[PDB]
Parts: structure tokens; sequence; C-alpha cells
């Protein structure tokens, strides 16, 4: 049973499951990363927001194979300011050339996300980063940066889980060959005790989390769950030895709620 990967339109390839090092203190981040690389994680995802890029970079010291993503935080948006921020991140992460760089939030009220994207375009062209994408962009924000540059992000990383399945945004993503990456894949844990999920989990001799991760996978989605517990890390990774059937997939499809969003709305988010 091999892990799966997802390929971008730009010809690059990313592991389909990664580690979201979001809630890890800077101090024990190196150690969490070394542990997950040991368990078999091939993709690590962080952000300037979490302030632990130095820890990630140390933890991946002798592991340049691990796919590495980081994001530009809101207050560093702007053309020159993104180019600096990217460089700084590259140094903190001890990787001269990053595998993926994302705009963390569009923040439409700032007026800066198009110029930020043009900085990312330039980072791709100059060869400073392999792939460029976005996080938390609505179709409209995507339309805008595509119209301004002619350059499509390879990935849009968005809140996505059984309660909020983001179908219309994924329809839009499809048309432009944009991969979907789910953050909040487990819905802050709400799903871990769902009966509908629980029955599917019994049927497959797997756990609720594993059923849910598999569901992301079978939908073609890049999935970065987070976990402190290396017991849950090993669990989350052990998802390539079963298959959800058509009944399973439809039953989860049916969980989608209009008020399923748990985190910030891209259009009204204010930090």
């Amino acid at each position: 049973e091999a892990q799966t990967v997802i390929s971008f339109h730009d010809g690059h390839t990313m592991p389909q499951i990664g580690l979201g090092v979001w809630e890890t203190p800077p101090d024990e981040t190196a150690e969490v990363v070394k542990e997950a690389v040991k368990l078999g994680y091939r993709s690590v995802d962080t952000a300037r927001l979490y302030k632990n890029e130095e820890g990630v970079g140390k933890g991946l010291e002798d592991h340049p194979e691990i796919f590495l993503t980081t994001k530009l935080w809101n207050d560093e948006q702007g053309y020159d300011s993104t180019l600096r921020a990217y460089e700084e991140s590259a140094r903190l992460l001890r990787r001269p050339v990053l595998d993926l760089y994302l705009i963390h939030w569009p923040m439409p009220a700032q007026g800066q996300y198009v110029e930020t994207w043009k900085a990312l375009v330039e980072l791709k062209k100059s060869g400073r980063v392999k792939s460029i994408g976005v996080s938390n962009f609505e179709s409209e924000h995507l339309e805008r940066i595509m119209d301004a540059t002619g350059v499509v992000p390879v990935v849009n990383q968005i809140e996505l889980h059984p309660d909020f399945q983001q179908r219309a945004l994924r329809e839009f993503h499809e048309k432009h060959n944009i991969r979907t990456e789910s953050w909040r894949p487990l819905g802050k844990g709400r799903v871990l005790s769902d009966e509908r999920i629980g029955k599917i989990a019994e049927k497959h001799s797997r756990t609720p989390a594993q059923v849910v991760i598999r569901w992301h996978l079978q939908n073609g989605l890049i999935v970065i769950p987070k976990s402190v517990n290396p017991k849950r890390l090993a669990e989350n990774l052990d998802v390539f030895g079963f298959v959800l059937d058509a009944d399973d997939m439809q039953a989860i499809e049916q969980m989608d709620r209009k008020d399923g969003r748990m985190g910030a709305d891209p259009n009204t988010a204010k930090f």
C-alpha cells in the first residue's frame, strides 16, 4: 500500500497527505517534525503566523526530500514586502527554494493581494520557489489574480470538511485546474463522534478520523491534518489500506451544511 500524490498543472507533484504544524510551540516543533518524518510524513505545512519556521527548518535539517509549504501573513502583503518575507521564510526554514508558497488570506479590504500574487509570479519565474498558490481565496479573488497576471495558482487551501464541503468553489477550481487543499479536514473534531461517520468506521474497521481523511483523499483533495499525539499521527497516516464505496461517499456528501463553516469568512475576516 503506497501513499498517493497529487500533481499540479505546473508539472510539479505534492504528497496528498501532509502535516499541518499549526498548533505547535516553536520549542518542540523540530521534534514533532522529526517524529512525523519518521512515521512516514512526506509533506510539512506551516505559516509565518505560527512563528515556528525556525523549528520546522531545524526538524527537516537532513530531510530536503520532505515537501515544504509556507504562507505569507497578511501584514506583509505588497510586492516588495512579499519578496522579502519569502526570502526571510526561506532562511528560517533553511531551504533556499521552497516547494510551495501561499497567500494566507486574501484580505480584500487591504487592496494588496493582487500585488502579492505578482510577487509570487515573480518568485516562480525567477526560480526562487517551485510552486505558488493561495489560501482562503473565493472564486472572485481567484478570478481577479488570474485576470491581472495570466498565472493560475496550483492550489487553493481552504476550510473543508464533511460539514462544509466547498462544492461550488471546487467546481470553479476544476475549470481552472486548481487543486484543492483542505485545512480543518476534521472540522475541529466535530466529526470524530458523528454516528453516520461511526457506522462507516465500523464497516471498515477503521477510526472516524481515518474514514474522514480517506474521504478527502478519494475526492482528490490534498489533506493536511494536524496532530500533537504521535498516536494520532500514525493513525491519520494509515489510510491507504481501505476504500470507501459509493454508498459511503454519498452518505458523507449528504452531511454538507450551509452553516457548516467554522472558521473565518474570507470576505469578512479581520485580524
